[PDB]
């Protein structure tokens, strides 16, 4: 079960030999080993469905737009492609090297390893993108794109760092609009939009001329999100393959918030002396309070609104390819299980 | 007197960056955006900026168009637009207090987003500054890397500074040396002493590449400056500075603090727990006076005295006699001064 995936795998060993053996950033011989595993415990492994969905995308792009010579994807044009998916696979990595972290005293110490870690990666994305499409004409477009994403992500990674740290001294720092942001911000555009807005700038597009798809995909992002949460609180651990921790690692989760909003005093005392905790008796008398809240069904109420909505925006979209393509991402993430 | 010259240079950008037709916004958008455009980036001394512009003078002088103070003059307000983003998160501790100065945390992720992203509408336009004036020069992917270079430098010691000043609230001991230095040499050096010259450097039309030795003591004494600050807020006559000193009662990572736990023992390690981040001038002053006995005074006469003839040594050692001219410059405008 790999195929064209197979294919794009060898590329990420082409980048790192690439990056690690280049003229113009010397390494020593212990700096390139320190410097490459730095890059392999964090950039390949995974599902990898980020990276891969620029080459999806890309090809729906093709295969439906067309007006190029053929319809059949190059091998430099699937190479292309794929050194995008894999920039996008950077930009996640540094993305995440704050996640762990978590006793405090320890813990600027361990922070500062991490912080350097994606320091050194971060610095690798411009050096992909200059040697693989300096040439191009949208190589600018491209630069902007992912200082854009870049960017945003970092904003949403430091909110995530002083809410989680917030979340260790008082559960009352978790809040609906902060939830929002760091969803938005950290994960939704390297998630949805930075895949095919790639497609779309190889592809000979503009992005100010999609910003009607650039908010679909920022708000399929953040419905992403709340599926995660929501799985990891029940969905058959046997199908997902792995068991729930978010009420026992004191994450930020949307049924968190969702709970303090509408419980009051009584059952929100119950939450900060309940939540966070590893012994099943407190993780349980969590999983109750939301059940008793109804979080499920305020949480499948939300779904099927926001896939109106999204399918609404879509079928409304000008371009029957970029509707094409936001419609197979909707319907891969709807109800999903896993 | 060029100072004039220099700040309607800012309003020049800021009209350029709020009426771009690539970037619409509302009117009503736009003036917050340029509230926080100028709540963040004019006022105060401009010095790094002004350093871009004095140093290709110095540069050009040791090898004058209007246009020429122009462009040097973007590049220096491109450097108060990094400068203004790395302090967007500085007081996030004491504005998260509606109170009086009492611990919050609760009402602190909310303050951190409106600081977050306040400096990532900031960060946005250094990319289009540097677009806007310089897409068509020889050196413009010489400065879209220099720019990358010490923005990411910039973010990743903001990061350490946060997890390191919310870690300093609960257990002292999160503060250290080598965790002070990474702070103040990513989130500080970079921006304030390389970038200045580098950017005049990259337009005088020069790869940088070339000067790994000049880069690193430029980031040296950005941390010798720092190490200074932090001594000045302790005792530095208050009357000369024209400021008190906070950082004790403000619970910071000073240089000071660090060296404190380094020499103290565990009775001398108590009063600095059992004191430090307090507000009382009593607590306060059982620390300056630890500092005294630990001979903290001192020790900094050592670490500037070593890193100024350190430094001087490194200089004087450079091939190039007007990149000498100018470290040398700025090293004896920082040594040993009172305010």
């Amino acid at each position: 079960m790999t195929e064209l995936k197979s294919k794009f795998v060898k590329v990420y060993s082409v980048l790192k030999k690439e990056l690690l053996h280049d003229s113009a950033f010397g390494l020593t011989d212990d700096s390139r080993n320190w410097v490459e595993r730095i890059m392999d415990y964090n950039v390949p492994g995974g599902k990898l469905n980020r990276g891969l969905s620029v080459v999806d995308s890309y090809k729906l792009l093709r295969e439906l737009t067309n007006s190029k010579y053929k319809s059949e994807l190059s091998d430099d044009e699937i190479f292309l492609a794929s050194v995008l998916g894999w920039s996008v696979e950077w930009i996640q990595a540094c993305a995440l090297v704050l996640d762990d972290i978590m006793c405090w005293f320890r813990l600027p110490k361990v922070g500062m390893i991490a912080i350097n870690d994606g320091l050194i990666l971060r610095n690798h994305v411009p050096r992909i993108l200059r040697t693989h499409f300096q040439t191009e004409h949208y190589y600018l477009q491209l630069v902007d794109l992912f200082h854009e994403v870049e960017c945003q992500t970092i904003a949403g990674q430091m909110l995530d760092l002083i809410t989680t740290l917030a979340g260790e001294i008082n559960l009352s720092s978790y809040s609906l609009p902060v939830y929002q942001q760091i969803t938005l911000s950290k994960t939704s555009y390297y998630s949805f939009y930075l895949p095919v807005a790639c497609a779309l700038v190889m592809l000979g597009e503009n992005l100010e001329s999609h910003d009607d798809m650039k908010d679909i995909l920022l708000e399929m992002g953040t419905y992403f999100q709340v599926q995660d949460d929501y799985l990891d609180c029940f969905g058959d651990p046997e199908v997902i393959g792995k068991i729930g921790t978010d009420i026992e690692d004191n994450k930020c989760t949307w049924l968190v918030v969702q709970a303090l909003e509408h419980c009051n005093e009584e059952q929100k005392k119950l939450l900060y002396d309940n939540y966070g905790r590893k012994d099943p008796k407190q993780v349980a008398k969590v999983k109750e309070l939301y059940k008793t809240l109804n979080l499920e069904d305020l949480f499948t109420q939300y779904e099927n609104k926001t896939c109106k909505k999204l399918t609404k925006s879509i079928e409304a979209l000008p371009n029957v390819a970029v509707q094409a393509v936001l419609k197979s991402f909707l319907a891969k993430i709807h109800k999903r299980l896993k």
